């Protein structure tokens, strides 16, 4: 892909922005904004630009998944690549995010490795 | 441009005329037709479309298989892709988010429905 590909990472959790930041960036990846819950993400998503989307399952004003939900209702954004971050392994939670349209998924923590291989199934997916 | 040119994508040849009618009302006469999706890529393979127009259900390759095939090549991955439904099914809606579509329209629709689609694509690519 595009080293230059402008990522968003959205968690309230600073650390956990900081730290999957930190992962991007051991990747070649470089351009990265953060958010800390829906809304604000929504609001920065606005400007223009971001190629990725990385967000928590979990965050006050505007969740995870009615962040998902919203971008791929929008027209200028429905096909935005978004890679959901959930807490475990529960087949249920992962089924919501498939029907929702998430692009992949990915269970905290993870190593660079997996953020990786995560990253490279959705960019050989969409040609990037 | 109004040159830009189509490949309009479904098994019923009645569905085909139809759609190319309402792309020449719109004024695009430069429309070519595939009867499923393992013809369209024979097509697509050989050069210069701008556009694809496609049905869901068809024999062989469907219009998601179709999408997917086309999003996954190096080369045809920019193109933009109408995909036609239907039923407003949110589920095939968002199948066609997730697979790149670059929007859908439920059928049966009007010239006017179709050129409000088409300018919302045009002006998303900057095209």
């Amino acid at each position: 892909a595009d080293k230059e590909l402008k990522f968003l990472v959205v968690d309230d959790f600073s650390t956990m922005r900081r730290i999957v930041r930190n992962l991007l960036k051991e990747l070649g990846f470089n351009n990265v904004e953060e958010a800390e819950d829906g809304v604000d993400a929504l609001n920065k998503l606005q400007a223009g630009g971001y190629g990725f989307v990385i967000s928590d399952w979990n965050m006050p004003n505007m969740d995870g998944l009615e962040l998902l939900k919203t971008i791929r209702a929008d027209g200028a954004m429905s096909a935005l690549p978004v890679l959901m971050v959930i807490a475990e392994a529960k087949k249920e939670n992962i089924i919501a995010a498939a029907q929702a349209g998430a692009s992949g998924y990915v269970v905290k923590p993870f190593t660079a490795a997996t953020l990786e291989e995560k990253l490279n199934k959705i960019f050989e997916k969409l040609g990037m």
